[PDB]
């Protein structure tokens, strides 16, 4: 019938562990399933990471035009952008473009090696309110997404607090949240995730990630046709080492939230 | 004939009429299914309007950064970045990128009306050797996609030869070229289609189309793992006038044409 009822009969269809918050910034509402469990974020963490950069860059106003070099080493195991400048360098402006809209894993590891490590990041969750988050490892060991492990989750709920904050709100300064929300509307893998849910009219800017055990997730900022923006994240996560994506989890996830 | 059987069967299961065309450039060898029977191509025409004017800016040469005015009046049926710009200007290379990637209705106007007409748009397909493809109208009423109406058609065979002239050939100069793909990988809107049936190591670039009778189309240039860039096209339509988009249905042909 309702709402939560709907989210458990697909989460006993699918086979796996669905985590879905919503924020209505329309009037604050939130619709919320497993929202305080913890999730393997994936290549969701990307948002983050390039996040604490562009803050970085209120104090550095040069710094996304800083060049970076790109060696052979330094490639891992999907780098559709980074593999073309080894032996060359990219920009910050670049690998946080990379990063995000083609989810490149070279490019998150210069965003993550530009703050200090893994705990960098984590450090500037601390520092906008977002007291769940973490990141522990870097690419591609952060992706293994098992069962139980603490390492490189968070919760739907604080990711979706913090993605409102970034992108709606003032964790960053005006110029930097422009340009997050540039990037993030121009994602290039996300129409079968949580887009997928939504009418062909409402326009999307999301970060996926996939991951071991079959996680698939997305964090979207939505602006439906016609109405103040939605955030949603959808995590989703499976009991088999190898299982395959599920896209049409959370799709199906945002339109049940999104319906009504 | 395994392929032949697979798509066969995809297309009879989906009750709708699909149609295939995959080149493989390290050989010139190809895939067809109802290669050439015509098809509606909805927004898929947007590569045939942004290549031409591509080509006009070869001889124009500030013709890219030529800004165009945007009117209330000029607003269509789903404008996502064209809105934000009315009362303003869009250059003709941000008309191109948000008619390539966002596949913002608006901005196809703003290409056809620069080329004179949606016989413009025929022209320089024409000049490019493809003798098949036929603009006849501009957006929205070029996606009404009516069974038998040869209107705003081409064959899959021609598009993928067109493709590939744009993506990979001559028909542009060098640095258009350069152009069109750059763009054709950044878009947003093609992670459910072509994309979703090809391992997630390939890099893509695409643009995709929907209308009416659940026309759901795809145009692809893929650089798999490893191996000389593919050609792919596929399209969709359904038999009722409001069928639902079918964008599985593309990811499924993807992956049985490209198995092996």
């Amino acid at each position: 019938a309702d709402v939560q009822q709907k989210l458990a009969e697909l989460e006993r269809q699918s086979g796996g562990r669905l985590g879905v918050a919503l924020i209505n910034t329309a009037d604050n509402s939130q619709i919320l399933y497993r929202a305080d469990e913890r999730f393997p974020m994936c290549s969701t963490s990307k948002v983050m990471a390039a996040a604490a950069v562009l803050k970085q860059s209120e104090t550095q106003k040069q710094l996304l035009n800083q060049p970076v070099e790109i060696k052979p080493a330094d490639l891992v195991n999907y780098n559709p952008i980074a593999e073309k400048h080894v032996n060359g360098t990219m920009t910050l402006a670049e690998l946080s473009a990379a990063a995000l809209q083609y989810t490149d894993n070279t490019a998150m590891n210069k965003l993550i090696a530009q703050l200090g490590g893994p705990g960098g990041v984590t450090a500037f969750a601390r520092a906008i309110g977002d007291e769940t988050f973490r990141l522990d490892r870097t690419e591609p060991t952060l992706n293994t997404a098992i069962p139980g492990d603490p390492r490189d989750t968070t919760t739907p709920r604080a990711m979706a607090q913090t993605l409102r904050q970034l992108t709606l709100g003032h964790a960053l300064g005006e110029t930097q949240r422009a340009q997050l929300v540039t990037w993030l509307k121009g994602n290039t893998t996300g129409a079968a995730s949580i887009r997928a849910g939504l009418p062909a009219s409402w326009v999307v800017g999301d970060k996926t990630g996939s991951g071991g055990y079959g996680t698939t997730n997305d964090i979207a900022v939505i602006w439906p046709k016609d109405r103040a923006p939605l955030i949603l994240v959808t995590y989703f996560t499976q009991p088999q080492p190898k299982a395959e994506s599920r896209r049409d989890v959370l799709a199906s996830a945002a339109k049940i939230v999104t319906d009504g």
